[PDB]
């Protein structure tokens, strides 16, 4: 109707992570594999911010975070690792999806890590 | 005991919807099932501010949201249809109720929509 | 690697509950067990604030929820029982665990209280 919005679908290729650009699958499995030999209780995750996002950039895009760690306690190391305001929201995306807080990063990993052994979470404040 | 606080029970009807009041039953479930059939794929959303929030109104109460959109997602759109700043916060209340972000609104649709093929959710920071 | 960060691992003891040194167990048992005769339909919950936290103190650490009350809910309580700004965090910790805003405080305490019938949670914008 005229009176109704009709919401746009987010594009899914929107987010376009840099470590997938300029490193070959072949390359990023077999680095994965790698790491989860190294620390089975650990679990590979990329972190890149999404391009229209104003807070600042991370330093690092790769870490080693323990599976028993949960989304909430992986939020609060992303933020002390950017320049942003306390002020400042932070919100992660896996898949255009905002995980729950409450959920491990090794259960967040096992459903969403890609052929790489990779976990791809993108973070923006909007 | 006097150390205790003993926590008030919200009132379920605190939160009236505007919607409901100017239109009758019938028309407005006459509303959402032709809007139903028209976008299976979408569901009609009524939003309205909380009248104690001081965030700013929406121009527009309906709203057609795809049944794959998450609540996240959804959380974006209408903060970038009223005025606030960055630092506002924003919640969404379904029966009282802030649903998870990781839902999907199909997933809240058929789980809270009333009798009248509408899900009314209210918006407030506070 | 060189260029992967090693997320360490938070103390599960680092948030000591004040209540917990002041009173021993058999006083806090006796006390929780009485609480929920007078009230079986509420529960007794204790909140304390994690002391590298900067937001205002809570004057009562005791707190008898209803049951059916959301978390979501008792988010807005513990917010207007402390000196913040509108735009700083605060943030549930029940053994570290950010629990989800839909769960109700019954179904929180049911999972995670303590053989003294008293719920832990901890509170801090960081």
């Amino acid at each position: 109707l005229t009176e109704f919005e009709l919401v746009k679908v987010p594009d899914p290729g929107s987010m376009k992570f840099v470590y997938k650009e300029e490193h070959p699958f072949e390359k990023r499995r077999s680095e994965g594999e790698k790491i989860r030999k190294k620390y089975p209780d650990r679990v590979p995750v990329i972190v890149e911010k999404a391009p229209k996002a104003r807070i600042g950039d991370l330093d690092k895009k790769k870490y080693l975070v323990p599976s028993d760690l949960t989304v909430g306690q992986f939020y609060f190391l992303i933020r002390k690792r950017i320049h942003l305001r306390a002020e400042d929201a932070l919100f992660f995306f896996v898949n255009n999806v905002i995980p729950p807080t409450s959920a491990t990063m090794g259960q967040l990993y096992q459903e969403h890590h890609e052929e790489d052994f990779f976990l791809y979470i993108a973070y923006s404040d909007e």
